[PDB]
This record gives structure tokens, C-alpha cells and sequence, in this order.
């Protein structure tokens, strides 16, 4: 395709592209909560234990 | 612009700031979980230190 009709093609694959990135970084701030939740007990018991 | 292609231009405007605004709204409940486990930590070491 040409300049005009590519920047359409391209810009539906850098929506989706750019989506599923923000998906990915959303879903390991979560999960990294839990870790560091699961570490902060872990240094707990270190301690008390 | 008039009215039936200013429509266009103003929707990819309000999608790229409404999907700003959703990506700040995420980032801070995620940040607020965190203060809140350092506030419930908080509160703890109030009652028993």
C-alpha cells in the first residue's frame, strides 16, 4: 500500500499493538503487588522465626 | 472544520484522552493499595510499639 492508505493499516495495528501492551503492564503491577506482599511476610518470618 | 468532519477529528481526540484518563485512574488505585498496606503497617506499629 501507499502513504495515504497505509497510515490507516497502520494506525488499526498500533491500536491493537499499543492495547495489548497496556494490558500486559497493567496485569504485572497486580501480580506484582501480591509478590511483594508475599515477600513482606517472608522477611516477617525471617525475623520471628 | 464543519460539522460532519469535525465529528471525526473529535472522536480520536476524545478517545486518546479518555484512555488517558482511564490509564491515570488504574495507576492510582494501584498506588493506593500500596499506601494502604504501609498505613495498616502504620497503625499496627502504633498499637504495639
Amino acid at each position: 500500500l501507499c502513504p495515504p492508505e497505509a497510515e490507516v493499516q497502520i494506525d488499526r495495528l498500533i491500536t491493537g499493538r499499543l492495547q495489548s501492551l497496556q494490558t500486559y503492564v497493567t496485569q504485572q503491577l497486580i501480580r506484582a503487588a501480591e509478590i511483594r506482599a508475599s515477600a513482606n511476610l517472608a522477611a516477617t518470618k525471617m525475623s520471628e522465626c
